[PDB]
Formats: C-alpha cells, sequence, structure tokens
C-alpha cells in the first residue's frame, strides 16, 4: 500500500538508523500529534516506515555509504507526479549527497497515471510500419530557415524512406516558420515523395510556447496532420505532459526528448537515478517514444541504468510499452548490434547518421534501409553492400 | 555580456587541446545546428565569449569555464526554451555544470517577475521594520479540519504573520485545501481580537496541472494569505502563468522542494544560486525559501550570497524576500538581522513547535527576540521580563 524508495546516501553509521526514523516520520505525518487513543491508531496509517537499511561501504575516515528503504503510504499522495517527488525526493533531496535510486511502485497509484495513448502497437498502426526496426531523421538545421528552406530539408530526408523526422529539439523561434505552418507544409512535400518512395513520411513537431495553451497548441497540431509532438518532458515538467497524454483530443503520438534530464542523473552520488528519469516517469507521463543515451555514444547511462531504463518502458504492466529511440553511435554499420540489443520495436535515431552520408540525407536514410534488409535476410551487411552502394559508403565513412 | 544573447558559463572537464573546438561545436550546435543568406542566419548563431582553464590534471584533463553567447532571438519567453537552450542536449554531456546566467533586460522582462515581491508583501499583511514571522505546520496528513482548526490556532495565537502547510500536505480525504482556508481564515480573525493580528495563511496549492490556475483563483477570493508552490516540481512555466495571472491576486510562496537535485553535486547540475534565486524571481515568488547557513547542510557560503543577490539586485522585476531555513531558532535573530536587515522571513519549524510551552510562546519568543535586537537589549537581558524567550534561551540557546 506504499511507494518503497531506495536511496544510496553518505554519512556515519550510527546516525543511519535515527536518519531513517526522521525520514519515514517527517515526510507523511510530520510528528506525532497529542491526540485521543483512537486518533493515534488511525493516523498511524499515514505514517511512513524505515524497510531497510544496507551499508554498502565504510570509509576510513569513518562515513558509510549506504542504502536506505523507505515506505510512503500511497493515501498520502493525490495522484500526480508533484505529489510523488515532492514526497519522495523533495526535501530530501537538498540533505547533502543523497541520490534516489528505485521507486517500488504500488499498483493503485500506477493506474491513477495515464500511460501512453498509443504505446508499441499504435505508433506502428498509425505510421503503418511493421516488424522493422522504424527509422528516425533529425533536422541538421532550424533556426534562421525561410519555411521553403525548411521544406527542402524536410524532402531530403523523407525522400531516403524515414518513417519520421523530427524537429530538433532547439527550435522555439516562430519568425520564420510556426510550429502549425510547418505542420501544414511538410505534410503536402511528404505526399509528393510518397509517390516516389512508397511511403507518407511523419513529422515530429517541438511543442512550444505557454503553458496555458500548450494542450490547445496540442490538439491543434494533430488536427492538423502531425506525426507525433516532440516535448521536452523535463523542462516542462512530467505532470505537464501527462495532461496532454491524457487528453483524448490530443490525439497524436508523444516524442519524449531528454533534454535537460542529465541536470538530475549526471552525477554518481546525487540526483535520480537515470532510468527513474527517462524510463519509468517517461511511461507513466505518457511518451510513446523515449529518446535516450546509447550505449554507444561518448557518454552513455551505464550499462545497469540503461537495461533498467528499457526494462521500465517495456515490462508488463497497465499502461502500453513504450518504443526505445536510444541516441548518439547510431549508424548503419551499428544496425545489426541494434537488432540483437532491442530487437524490432526500436527507433533507429539517426542525426549525423542521417546528415554525415556522403551522399546526401537521401542516401542516409537508404542505407539504413539496406541493414534492415541485409538482416532481415541473414545477409553479411559487407555482403549486402556489393548491391547497394547507400550501405556500402555508410560502411565506409564509420564501419 | 552583450545586450542580445543570455550568457552562460559551464564548468566542465575535458582535455586541454579539445576546448576551442568543443566550444565553438556548442555555440554554432545549439543556436542554429549547422551552416548571401549567411549574414541573415548569422544573427541567430552563437558564439563563444570566454575560454577559462581552471586547474590542470595530470591524465591531461583540465577544469575550465566556457562561456557561451545565445541570440535570445532563438529563445520564445519561456522556461522551458531557455533551459532546454543553455542546458538541455548539453547537460547529458558528462561532468559540465551550469554555473551562471547572464540575462539581458530585454529578456528578464519576458517573464513575469513576482507580483508583490517584499513591498507588496510587507503592505499586505501590513508589516513593516522589521522581520517576519512564518510558521510551519508541524503535522497534516490524517488530522481532521477541526484538529488543523486547532492546530492553526496554536501558531496564531503566538501572533505570527503567516502559517504554512508543510509541503508534503497533499492528501485532500480530510480537509480540502478549499475547507482549510475558509476554516483558517475564520480562526484567524477570531484570535485577531486578543492579538492585534491577522494571521495569514500560505495553502499548499497541489493538483493536475489542468486545473491549477483555476484553484489558484479560488483559494486567492476564499482568502488564502499565501499560495506555497512547489515550483521546480510543477515547471517553472506553470508557476509562471501564476505570476501573470491578475486573477490569482496573492503572494506565491516558493518552496525549493526537487531543487537539490539539481545543484547538490559539485561537478554536474546547475548552481543552487539559478534554481532557488536567479530563476524564482523570473518565475514571481514574492518569498523563496532555501536552506540557511545554520542548518546541518548548507549551499555554501558562495552560493548564499549569490543566491540572496538574485533575490535582491535592482533590476525590471520586484525584490523578493528570502525565507532562509533550518536552525531557525531565537536565539539566532540578531545574527540573521546582521545577515539579512529586515527584508527576512524568520522560517521556523522546529523554533515554534519545539518550545517547551508550545506554539504559542515559541512564536512569541520570536517577537521577544526581535523587540530586544530594535532597542539594542542583549537577548540574555531580555529575557528576564520575557519568559517565552527565556525558555528559548534554555532550549537552543
Ligand atoms: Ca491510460
Ligand atoms: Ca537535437
Ligand atoms: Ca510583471
Ligand atoms: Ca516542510
Ligand atoms: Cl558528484
Amino acid at each position: 500500500d506504499a511507494v518503497v524508495a531506495t536511496y544510496r546516501l553518505r554519512d556515519r553509521k550510527d546516525k543511519l538508523e535515527a536518519r531513517a526514523e526522521g525520514i519515514a516520520v517527517g515526510l507523511t505525518i510530520g510528528t506525532w500529534t497529542d491526540l485521543p487513543a483512537a486518533r493515534k491508531s488511525e493516523v498511524a496509517k499515514h505514517c511512513g516506515r524505515v524497510e531497510g537499511i544496507r551499508v554498502l561501504d565504510e570509509r576510513p575516515d569513518g562515513d558509510v555509504v549506504a542504502e536506505i528503504d523507505i515506505a510512503y503510504p500511497v493515501a498520502n499522495l493525490n495522484g500526480t507526479f508533484a505529489s510523488l517527488l515532492v514526497t519522495v525526493f523533495g526535501k530530501l533531496s537538498m540533505d547533502g549527497e543523497i541520490r534516489l535510486e528505485r521507486l517500488q511502485m504500488p499498483d493503485e497509484l500506477v493506474r491513477q497515471f495515464p500511460g501512453p495513448k498509443f504505446g508499441v502497437e499504435g505508433v506502428r498502426r498509425r505510421l503503418g510500419a511493421y516488424n522493422r526496426p522504424l527509422v528516425m531523421s533529425i533536422f541538421k538545421a532550424c533556426a534562421g530557415l525561410t519555411l521553403d528552406e525548411l521544406v527542402e530539408a524536410f524532402g531530403e530526408q523523407a525522400e531516403g524512406g524515414v518513417d519520421l523526422v523530427k524537429d530538433d529539439e532547439i527550435f522555439f523561434t516562430e519568425a520564420y516558420a510556426t510550429p502549425e505552418d510547418r505542420v501544414r507544409a511538410y505534410a503536402a512535400k511528404a505526399d509528393e515523395i510518397a509517390q516516389r518512395t512508397g511511403r507518407r513520411t511523419a513529422y515530429a513537431v517541438n511543442l512550444t510556447g505557454p503553458v496555458h495553451s500548450l494542450r490547445e497548441r496540442a490538439r491543434r497540431l494533430a488536427e492538423l496532420g502531425a506525426g507525433a509532438l516532440l516535448v521536452n518532458v523535463v523542462a516542462y515538467g512530467y505532470d505537464v505532459v501527462a495532461d496532454l497524454a491524457r487528453d483524448p483530443d490530443v490525439d497524436v503520438p508523444i516524442l519524449a526528448h531528454p533534454a535537460v534530464s542529465g541536470a538530475l542523473y549526471g552525477s554518481p552520488n546525487y540526483g535520480i537515478a537515470a532510468d527513474i528519469v527517462l524510463g519509468q516517469l517517461m511511461r507513466l507521463a505518457g511518451a510513446d517514444i523515449g529518446i535516450f543515451p546509447s550505449m554507444y555514444g561518448s557518454v552513455t547511462l551505464g550499462r545497469e541504468a540503461t537495461d533498467r531504463l528499457l526494462q521500465h518502458l517495456r515490462a508488463e504492466g497497465p499502461h502500453k510499452p513504450v518504443l526505445p529511440a536510444p541516441s548518439a553511435g547510431i549508424y548503419p554499420g551499428l544496425v545489426p548490434r541494434l537488432y540483437q540489443d532491442f530487437g524490432v520495436d526500436l527507433v533507429l535515431n539517426a542525426g549525423g547518421g542521417i546528415h554525415g552520408h556522403p551522399g546526401g540525407a537521401r542516401m542516409g536514410g537508404r542505407a539504413f534501409f539496406d541493414a534492415i534488409w541485409a538482416v532481415e535476410h541473414g545477409v553479411p551487411l559487407e555482403e549486402a553492400a556489393k548491391d547497394r552502394p547507400a550501405l556500402r559508403q555508410a560502411l565506409e565513412k564509420w564501419g
């Protein structure tokens, strides 16, 4: 009947027991009150409890690193990320060297959050893409460009057959092309291009502006034919995103971008674990596709967090599963490894992989489809690339 | 700091010879992405405005600061555009920390700022020329409305300016926020004919985002003295809408909950003065709660001085009242006067409820300490005719 949080913290050994008891009482009932007999027993049900204390290491300076588990009765929450976060890591987040490592959430509480509107199966159905990883391209340049220039850049990507093209997450200025004008325009270009490719390439548009008009804008963008909404979830807040995922009129998948999240998880000894920030919380908030740093870029999340992250996105539960879109180091040569890591339920999140291709974005996209083909037919890339110049060039530049 | 750009300073670790390349790539990559149309788009391109080496490692690494200028033209007036730009993708690039933002007035004015500020809060409460005294509920979840009314009464009987919900008070099963405000307002008026002061009530503002503004208005109209807001948990833009709304005609009290997850580490995240100072004033906090220098864990001297400066520096927006927390007891009041001057909220939890004579005397002991300071009489001397202050000195010194 409670959320059980696990914290990693540094302190002195003989303080651990009192510090844990103070947390369990102070962050639930606050303190015991001079009430009559019946009232105490009733109030007791709102009180937290210490579930476990585990010393991980003893330092020569006398400090210990320990894990503490605290149970917070669900009856004190109100079904929002605010209530959850302020309770489990609100004031506690400031208490020196301490980090939230795990949240075990009871079914009753999980079900008060919306979860993905579409999930894996609904994204596939919307885009008509089955039995293969999806391919996504990212705009190399946005700010400063005219709508016409933007359209051409969209066309180049779509001519490579990609399933999805996303705005760069930094695209905020509406001086040259408003989000609504971009959705309309890229729709038409996509229609033209599908006549050669056989696929209408979808557009993930950055969801931006003031909170109070965000849900109405999300609705308009859906109505205008957006393929997905790109949302900087952590910048806006999880509850903000939750309302979007819950609203039936926001009839479009959410593409969760991790911007700002590293400020929470980057440190090994402070903050909140990356699998919670980018995994657990994202699925609850309603991301249909989740972008997170891959194990193949310069800076990873590390093995352990990355596995826990994926399991958060995929674990059997009351909400739909989320498509992982791991970022950085994504090239056609990595495709077979990516099949092994994630299976077919995967978004190939390409950026430099598309635009860095010697033959242009068009070729950059074809390359990924060539590797997808090779895998599906048990053909080695190097072998497949004998008949496919796109893959050939991609194998040349990046291995 | 350029008139046309926000300049962010980052502390980071990298190879020495890599700094220029990394800085240049940031400047371009986070503004235009990549390259006679040039001079047109050049207006949106960022630039490197400083590279400073702080410490050389034997592993060939350096700790350094880099300053990047981000054209204001690329932003849209929201915290989301600001944060995602200066520390979105960048926040995940290993050991790097956002240390400073120098923002032009043209950008600052895109944000609401405090509706009341220091001067507005004093006029609303009618409390001038002295620190304000604020008490926090010691227990909330699971008590009944009547038990909660009695609790509020005890704190108000001490004559305090302000009583705030505990920031963890979410459950509405026993007493709704609407119900508490109605009942506490009625209690405060009963007590004011004995204390001569109508103790205001800062209520925890809670619930889904889509109905928060409507609720803020209702609570203001019902007579809340202020709204307690877990700003970091909800998001700064959520809170900016509150500060901009004329019908949310009550002060905002910013609680720092969740903030430590951003600033706690020395080598990652965002500096505490930015999170709890610079950003709070822009978002519209009238009173800002942050860890004092007198509890177990502080922000450190330097951060604290920077934070207080963000709250007070003359600029487009009104100044914010500081409410330093932890270790706040009557015995500390002279020191707090020296550090903060009279524009200060004395933010007591344990200092009030932990008093030997209960909540009434706890608050009374704080006004005793204020009297002693105002008159240049040492607390030890003032306690001779002031039992509430005497008992506080006995317990905490
Ligand atoms: Ca649902
Ligand atoms: Ca990007
Ligand atoms: Ca204003
Ligand atoms: Ca509190
Ligand atoms: Cl650290």
